[PDB]
């Protein structure tokens, strides 16, 4: 079983690569598997149960709710083992929103200082093991009153305009910045968005999961130019390869 | 310790009610103390984790997405337990949106077949336990472009009026309902008021308690006038004390 490690900020990001993950590309969340990863490989906080996915011989260990101090944490730990062979791990995929801190890339590499790097296509290759980091959000979103904010939710955003449903509202959109007296975040653009789905769930990840697990079996080629235009593609291509 | 078990739907209802039996009636999270919950005599799911309030000598159980199915099974479970003298359980609270089913009092009576029964201040006493079922949403939202549908975000809605926060708005309310080509649902306004506030969280129920708990601070006398005129000061007192 061919072992890769994901890393997102939280449940949101989760969702969002889970429902592709599974509904796209036919991967499946781990059996009664439950086996307590051990603190002492990995480097999570007590008491954390990550999401398994599977298919075939590759299993995704996905994990959130992280943190600013956390991340490189894990990733010593997980080096530290792969290093004394104690962990099978084989690629490593960091994630968060390119608005957050520096650039994501040398925000990675900022925790592998005391270690061997050799550097590829968008690839960190250390102790055999291939480093992934991706900036969400790379992208631009051109609504008049929504702000240009980097991150996943305009991401999100910008597949609703392909879908047609923020040119159906707009309207909206200029009374909900009048109220407001100033531009859209492209988070409330996502409670817009409950609404124009008629979504009548608690959290805003379910509703990414509902959304766009519709969308694969309704127009399956629009999510495909969606992943494309955002450069998002090539990144799932290699989670999966 | 005196025990009550309070079962609501989901996430949502058990915020609304935690922040107020925390931020208003000073009960406090139980330890980092986890009692597993012996189902054999709760009648929960396998790995359910209650919510445990606590103060003084009241102790609050508070439960969700338990099932619409599994309801009665718990119900059962506790009153068996009681009359075996097995739980210290003196008062049941059973939640429900009015708009769900038929009225919450005949829903709560069905389950108990085989069963002497008394009724007591609108409460069902049987095995000397007092059943209380209680509908949410009680009350007349006068929005025209909302939706009366009886439920926890209706009274939701009337607290966000009662701010002033859909006088703010409305002009949104005209334009969301345009766009969507009918009124607005109770539900629809909730993910107006994550705008209104600038809410940046995935869960609705986490600004709930973001909502309420500051307003505790900022306004007390608004909210506890919100709770008298939809009818929720009454069940809260019987609660606790």
């Amino acid at each position: 079983m061919r072992i890769k490690l994901i890393i997102v900020e939280g449940k949101t990001d989760e969702s969002f690569f889970k429902v592709l993950l599974e509904k796209l590309y036919g991967f499946r969340e781990a059996k009664k598997l439950t086996p307590e990863f051990p603190i002492g490989k990995w480097g999570f906080r007590i008491g954390e149960h990550p999401l398994v996915l599977e298919k075939d011989n590759i299993a995704l260990v996905i994990i959130h709710a992280e943190g600013k101090q956390r991340i490189p944490k894990v990733l010593k730990s997980v080096l530290d083992s792969v290093k004394l062979g104690l962990l099978n791990v084989e690629e490593v995929y960091v994630v968060r929103d390119v608005d957050e801190g520096n650039d994501v890339f040398e925000w990675v590499l900022s925790f592998l200082r005391e270690r061997e790097v050799r550097v590829d296509n968008g690839a960190i290759v250390t102790e055999g093991v291939k480093i992934y980091p991706y900036g969400m959000g790379n992208l631009t979103l051109n609504e008049p009153f929504v702000k240009e904010k980097k991150e996943l939710e305009l991401s999100l955003a910008y597949l609703a305009k392909l879908d047609g449903i923020l040119e159906k509202y707009r309207g909206s959109m200029r009374a909900l910045s009048q109220d407001k007296g100033d531009k859209l975040t492209p988070k409330d653009v996502m409670h817009i968005l409950s609404i124009a789905n008629d979504y009548t769930g608690d959290c805003l990840s379910g509703l990414y999961e509902k959304y766009i697990g519709i969308m694969i079996h309704r127009n399956r080629e629009l999510l495909i130019r969606f992943l494309s235009e955002v450069n998002l593609l090539p990144l799932l291509e290699r989670m999966v390869g």
